[PDB]
């Protein structure tokens, strides 16, 4: 019925980001994170999931490539987790 | 005839990046940089131009938004400028 969805979480991330929260598409590459947050401390990758939903294996594989190149990826699935992710970025 | 083009410069950037060099598209937003370089020191924006060509005003306006949010944007238009940009990122 009225449980929050992935799109709700994504809209909340956009609202709370102090900086830019740009949609990220990368033609030809599978599984890239939904958003790139641009703020004073860095540009950060964020994948948004519906409450309780894990990234698919193709998404995890892409996150691993990002981590191997040396950067982190946040996965958010609730307003609380959005708040925590943004706070961590603000303290990076 | 055989002068390097924007695509040549972009291919060279991809070849020389120590990390990921992901195509960046952001549906609904005009003028975003061509590529996001992911390496140990950060995730960085790069716009690629043909030799001697300046970013269009809509691209400059987007770069300004990125800079106001607190991050830099590199503009590369030659193999030399690619080398210099990547070296600066490796030293970030
Ligand atoms: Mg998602
Ligand atoms: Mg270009």
């Amino acid at each position: 019925g009225s449980m929050r969805t992935e799109k709700d979480i994504e809209n909340y991330l956009k609202k709370k980001t102090k900086g830019l929260c740009l949609k990220f598409t990368s033609p030809g590459t599978i599984g890239v994170p939904d958003r790139i947050v641009v703020m004073n401390t860095g540009t950060f990758f964020v994948e948004v999931k519906a409450p309780g939903k894990k990234p698919r294996p193709s998404q995890v594989a892409m996150h691993k490539k990002i981590k191997e190149a040396g950067q982190h990826v946040w996965v958010v699935d609730s307003y609380e987790s959005v708040d925590m992710a943004l706070k961590e970025m603000e303290n990076w």
